[PDB]
């Protein structure tokens, strides 16, 4: 009997991307590009402001990217938690899917809804687990190189070069190492000129930036030592560095002179260092796994403001870099025990402990002189430091009820040192109706701890009125340590026909989303003192939005037209996404997304690929920061559109393949006009918040032994 962990990787809410899929749709740089084509996955911001809108990240079933937990070889990636979380729920972050280089990935696992809740904190949407190629019984290695070439030159081209080498040292000692260097160029500063929202006053000439660029350096070493036939001990260290290439991005799309000085410059750099020890054992009466991970993330970037329009724009009064540091510590143990009597079943016991320490000398520095002081909050020299610790125990049991039929109950208990106890129960069922048809169902309660910015009372944003809910008076936004965790009851009912390479399936999912954390709507208090008409500014906190809901359909259809010819489709359809308190939308996703590949292995040494992605309509948020129906261009929608691509790979030998193709064959292009709503002298842009890149040719070479 399979463990509950391996078994639940067979739910309809589960997708696998292989190393061979990566070869046939090679990503520019970030893996999000290919990860997003799975059913139930979008590439979206975290809320609906449209801020930092070219910085979109992986979203599972509309639940936001903060609810997508990224693992590498089963170990958490937490680095984006080192970037400032803004009034509107975005971070100036490119996300956490670009730390492992695409050509060293063996496979990617995407686990959605109820089969993912067992992973705990931050899996309310789901889990994406990036697995790296590993050593075997013989020295192996590869060299992979990529390059694209956009028709339009303003758009940023990507150059990417990686190697891997792996194999034996001793009989009982293996190594696996890789190194990657990559560069996606920034879009030209001016790429959105003519598409920018209307720009009055002093904001005349300001521009929504295109896509930011990134320089990557990744180096990983792994050493695998066989103590015994029954025990293995693995040591690994990782060093990654991303530095951007800045092209005019600012939270509000306003500008100043520091912005313009910095065009082309590196204005943020993220160093990520990972060390890990892993014990793995296969035994007489089961197996077991224990690991320790230390992740240290240094986020160095230029000081930005924290008030109204100055929020998220470089500040000339505090010019220069600062460094936020994230130390994240993760320990994990589990034993797997096959039990034979009664039913065939496999029981799994485990605990987990995590600590997140965050040092950030910049985000807590807003002073209170204009809006009046806030009892209990020092105006200067507040602490940089946050932390939270979670302890967790769990038990999952995968019970063969009769052959065909599997029932897999679990319980996880989580103790957060500030927020308290959480109980996440789960039930995952698969039953076989035929050699060909399988019914599956799942219900779990997933868990999300407040992030360290939401939770901190020293974290303080300010606006003179334009961001304030329900008024034009000055207001403050303040963290809250009395917050409850977000929980979500992720239901799924799904059915699948599968036979002779022919697959046809359709899943319904509903996630009932309790206590989503968001900026509050009522002032809890008022500050006293200050200057002029801004004196005695309102005080709001980060609050738990009591109930929200997402709902949709995942579908997939795969037919073998002939021996050498396969037609595949992944389908996402978003039925509902609602803050039930404000009736506004949680996330801006396309109404549907259909991904379609035709794969012809026309020859033994030649495969050809055609792809079509159809995106549906996209609607912006209906309400502004004040909470009032928006007006003008702020209502603009994106009409449905499709991106098509052709590509191929030619086997020159066993040891060498060429690849080449075209993304966006019909040069369908979109442009970021700004943010979804209007501010003073800056007309809204509704759903037009991102740059879709135009026709782009690409080539590739892979040599391997
Ligand atoms: C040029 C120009 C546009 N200028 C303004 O809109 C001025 C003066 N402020 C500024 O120009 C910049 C830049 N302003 C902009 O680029 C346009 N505003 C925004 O994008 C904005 C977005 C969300 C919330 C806000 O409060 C915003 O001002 N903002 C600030 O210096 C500022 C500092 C502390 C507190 C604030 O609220 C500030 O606005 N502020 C106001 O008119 C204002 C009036 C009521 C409420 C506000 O929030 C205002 O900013
Ligand atoms: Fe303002």
């Amino acid at each position: 009997v399979a463990t509950a962990q391996e078994e639940t990787k067979q739910a309809p809410g589960v997708s696998i991307i292989t190393a061979e899929d990566i070869a046939k749709r090679p990503p520019s740089n970030d893996l999000s590009q290919i990860i997003r084509t799975m059913p139930g996955v979008n590439l979206t911001g975290n809320s609906s402001s449209g801020q930092r809108g070219n910085n979109r990240q992986i979203d599972i079933r509309g639940m936001g990217p903060e609810n997508t937990l990224i693992l590498v070889d089963g170990k958490p990636v937490s680095s984006r938690n080192s970037v400032r979380y803004g009034w509107r729920g975005e971070r100036d972050s490119r996300g956490d899917t670009n730390w492992v280089p695409a050509d060293q990935v063996e496979r990617i696992e995407v686990i959605r809804g109820p089969a993912a809740a067992r992973y705990g904190n931050g899996a309310a949407g789901g889990v994406v687990n990036i697995i790296t190629k590993q050593a075997g019984a013989e020295t192996h290695g590869n060299l992979s190189v990529y390059s694209n070439f956009p028709q339009h030159k303003a758009e940023g081209a990507s150059e990417r070069m990686s190697f891997g080498l792996n194999g034996p040292l001793t009989e009982n000692l293996s190594y696996r190492v890789y190194g990657n260097i990559a560069k996606t160029d920034s879009d030209d500063w001016d790429i959105n000129a003519g598409h920018e929202s209307n720009r009055t006053g002093k904001q005349a000439g300001t521009l929504p930036a295109g896509r930011e660029g990134v320089r990557n350096k990744d180096i990983d070493g792994l050493l695998s030592w066989r103590l015994t036939p029954e025990q293995t001990l693995e040591f690994e260290a990782g060093f990654s560095r991303q530095g951007n290439i800045y092209t005019g991005d600012t939270q509000n799309t306003n500008s100043n002179n520091y912005v313009k000085q910095m065009l082309g410059h590196e204005t943020n750099r993220m160093y990520r260092e990972t060390y890990s020890v892993t014990h793995r054992g296969e035994w007489d009466f089961g197996s077991s796994l224990a690991y320790l991970q230390y992740e240290k993330t240094r986020n160095s970037r230029i000081n930005e403001g924290l008030a109204g329009g100055t929020e998220g724009i470089f500040d000339p009064n505090n010019a220069g870099f600062y460094t936020a540091t994230l130390r994240d510590l993760t320990a994990h143990g589990e034993v797997n025990l096959p039990l034979h009597l009664g039913y065939e079943q496999t029981l799994t016991l485990g605990s987990e402990w995590t600590e997140q320490k965050l040092d950030d000398p910049s985000s807590n520095t807003q002073n209170t002189e204009e809006g009046g002081s806030i009892p209990g909050l020092a105006g200067k020299n507040r602490s940089s430091s946050s932390s939270a610790r979670i302890f967790s125990l769990f038990a999952e049991d995968n019970i063969e009820l009769m052959p065909g039929t599997m029932l897999t109950p679990g319980l996880r208990w989580d103790h957060h040192d500030i927020v308290g106890d959480n109980w996440s129960p789960s039930l995952n069922l698969s039953h076989a109706l035929t050699e060909r048809v399988t019914l599956k169902a799942g219900i779990a309660r997933a868990y999300k701890a407040p992030n360290l910015y939401q939770l901190n009372p020293d974290y303080l944003l300010y606006s003179r009125g334009q961001g304030c809910y329900g008024q034009s008076t000055s207001c403050y936004l303040r963290g809250n340590d009395g917050l409850k965790a977000e929980t979500s009851v992720n239901k799924e009912l799904g059915i699948e026909y599968s036979h002779d390479g022919l697959v046809a399936g359709l899943t319904y999912f509903r996630n009932d989303y309790k206590n989503k954390i968001e900026s509050g709507l009522s002032p809890v208090d008022h500050a006293s003192g200050g200057k002029g008409d801004y004196a005695n500014a309102a005080i709001y906190q980060w609050e738990n939005v009591p109930k929200a809901v997402v709902e949709g359909l995942e579908g997939t259809l795969t037919l073998p037209l002939a021996d050498g010819l396969k037609w595949s489709n992944n389908l996402t359809y978003m039925l509902q996404s609602k803050n039930k308190e404000t009736g506004d939308v949680l996330s801006v996703t396309p109404r549907y997304t259909l991904n379609s590949m035709l794969d012809w292995q026309a020859t033994d040494d030649l495969s050809l690929q055609a792809t079509v992605t159809w995106y549906g309509k996209q609607k912006p948020k209906k309400y502004d920061y004040h909470g009032d129906r928006v007006t003008g261009s702020a209502n603009d929608q994106l009409s449905p559109y499709a991106i098509a691509g052709l590509g191929g790979t030619y086997r020159l030998s066993k040891n060498l393949s060429l690849g080449a193709g075209v993304d966006n064959l019909f040069d369908k292009r979109l442009f970021r006009a700004g943010n979804a709503q209007g501010v003073v002298g800056i007309d809204g842009a509704g759903a037009a918040t991102y740059n879709e890149p135009g026709r782009t040719f690409y080539t590739s070479l892979t040599a391997s032994f």
